[PDB]
């Protein structure tokens, strides 16, 4: 590991670089729920007429959101149409009615709230339980909201907001926001992503609506972002899976290089419930057990890198505007890239499933090549550098498209000019 | 210094140069954290309401506002993720809560600051803490700015400055500045930067802010200039190992010439913690504990050369705009850098690492090359000169680029262009 130069006598320096890499896997061991600090419990209609008021008043309290989305949770519960099984806990089980409130464990301290209103609210009566699904639904929707940002975002974080008014001004919500209050909320509130409980009670919505279809499952617009939360390396290489029509083995054989080692095995812990369909595991960055998601697209550079080279040689609009990892080799993992595009697009494996009777069918069991072994002959008889046709092609993609500034269609326009 | 000179008789005259640095390293044998002396304790809301008008009114005092930023770094706390030890141990441990000024020591005199009220601007009651952080914000931010002073960067620093507004104007942050103050403060205080105390202060607050997590951590959107500052030569070698795929030892073998000896050793000395992830390196420039930086890209000027003239032929802009350490040789380097970009271009390592049976793994070790050695020889070959084929790419790269002022895009359009 060290290398030695000499300036008059030998010297033999090592190399030292910082590449500390800390990933916390989701698992509850401890067979223990999520847990979270809240605030004292408030009356559920002075809660509500509270919030109502501040949010027409464009005023954020945190401790006040929270603790109002945590009263609401009662007023959704449904009955478990399965037994539940997720990491060792059992919450829900068939014919059992459940809630938000028995799937996650939320500590309530008797410090009392705030539960202070700017002003704007009229409403002389007690609120019924749409109006209270109403404005559940519209905080939820502030922290998608935040989400958003970006550069060139004009007229898309607008529209995404309105689409949010529209769900919960129609039926079965009542609107009680007027227009536009909720994009001008999200200007004074836009880093409100930032904070843990309000994530923590956005994961635990959209797993229970996810889980039990309720009459105010649309609330869950504002929620979905929580699922698969820092998980787009996991997202992207299932997807990656799909479109190219392979099994993931077969799709991890064609990943030819040591690099993909490391992040292989980080993505595939044992266990994990990556295959169950609802668990934890959907919302381990929200909630709990969070820590470092070792599925980012960081986490798992190489293969992210070389699954959107792969997706731009074939034109999916969604790689050619993903970010780069810049660290994580980006270079070789086009070539690769460029091999792996060439052998799958423009070609399919197909072969005659449907015959019209069974003895049709006998004969074809009795009766230019797609393996990973034809593809790495292939890259080493070009002693590993990419044929022109793949810069080409490469060339063609990223020139025809509108390139983001640090997306793959940059790179590839930047790297490849000629 | 052997020399003859023939006039009627023969005379000899030998020649006379200077050069000669020091390069400090920043390690502390002492274990004493860094130490920055200011005034009298400031009269907490007294001291906020000075600065704050001092900022609508563009006119700021700097001992002052250092004395409020030392003051303010008890109102900012974050329970300790991980056992915190740093050069001598630092007294972080797992779970503890701490503060800013529990990272440096802060040394109060008996005299105490002007706090003046220069701005008509007026607040009636004493401020809440998001308030303050606002400004803590604001005012670390002008820090940032006075940076990124140069030619041809008007319509850049206000983009980063809005930026700058925008974060500290909507959640968890208050509009205490309306718009445009934190531009006009800059053009006062454009030198801000090199006053030492200012610089102490922001190097703290981005060293907390890294390791805690907390609500205001938005605010490191001006700290973050003195993470690894003036240590951009250490920085571009970090990233050409992983740009370029390896093992930093193997990168240094590439390097093929007696002037990269003294750089070598100067960057990679030991007992200097760059191999802590999160240490008082980082920082070390922006703290007390430092020198004129041996990590400097003039420090490590031709390795610095090196990297980006072979990130330009790769078509790296960060190595397209980066300035060029004219003193160190860069002819040589680029030369150099040719052959290296020409082997790293467009090529990877590529070997099959994934199969489904451990028998096939085993036949699969039963089974134009990428070797320094083959490198040197190849440019021993040419005589040490560029190949025709270098030249093409570096000119493509260069002239399809808006070559900056000093850059090396500039160096390259310079030197090669027919």
């Amino acid at each position: 590991i060290v290398f030695k130069v000499n300036n008059q006598v030998v010297s033999l320096k090592p190399e030292i670089i910082v590449d500390q890499h800390e990933y916390k896997y989701p698992a509850i061991k401890d067979l223990k729920k999520p847990c979270i600090t809240l605030g004292k419990a408030p009356d559920l209609n002075k809660a509500y007429k509270s919030v109502l008021s501040g949010m027409s008043a464009a005023k954020l309290d945190p401790d006040d959101v929270c603790s109002y989305l945590a009263a609401a949770m009662q007023f959704f519960e449904g009955t478990c149409p399965e037994d539940w099984t997720s990491y060792g806990i059992v919450i829900a089980r068939k014919g059992d009615k459940i809630t938000p409130g028995s799937l996650v464990e939320i500590k309530r301290t008797d410090v009392e709230g705030n539960w202070a209103l700017t002003g704007g609210m009229e409403l002389t009566r007690d609120p019924t339980v749409p109006e209270h699904a109403s404005l559940v639904g519209l905080l939820l929707s502030l922290y998608r909201l935040s989400k958003i940002s970006g550069q060139n975002t004009g007229n898309y974080k607008t529209n995404i907001a309105d689409r949010i008014e529209q769900i919960f001004e129609t039926a079965p919500f009542v609107k009680i926001v007027e227009h536009h209050t909720l994009m001008t909320t999200h200007k004074m509130c836009a880093n409100w992503s930032t904070i843990p409980n309000f994530r923590f009670l956005a994961g635990t919505y959209d797993m229970f609506f996810s889980r039990i279809e309720h009459l105010y499952s649309a609330i869950r617009v504002g929620t979905v972002v929580t699922a698969y939360e820092d998980c787009s390396g996991l997202v992207s290489f299932t997807g990656f899976i799909k479109q190219i029509n392979l099994t993931a083995r077969e799709a991890i054989l064609y990943f030819f290089h040591k690099n993909f080692e490391e992040e292989i095995r980080r993505m595939f812990e044992p266990g994990q419930e990556t295959a169950v369909p609802h668990s934890y595991f959907i919302h381990f960055r929200s909630l709990g057990l969070s820590g470092k998601s070792p599925y980012s697209s960081n986490a798992v550079g190489h293969v992210f890198n070389l699954i959107h080279f792969v997706g731009c040689y074939m034109g999916q609009v969604r790689s050619l505007n993903a970010t780069v990892i810049a660290a994580c080799a980006p270079h070789e993992m086009s070539v690769l890239g460029g091999y792996l595009g060439e052998e799958f697009f423009g070609k399919g494996t197909f072969e005659r499933r449907f015959f019209r009777d069974e003895k049709e069918l006998q004969e074809y069991e009795a009766a230019e090549t797609r393996s990973p072994e034809a593809v790495y002959t292939r890259i080493m008889m070009n002693g590993g550098r990419l044929k022109r046709s793949h810069i080409r092609r490469y060339v063609s993609v990223s020139s025809n498209h509108q390139a983001r500034p640090n997306s793959f269609a940059e790179f590839l326009n930047k790297t490849y000019s000629s």
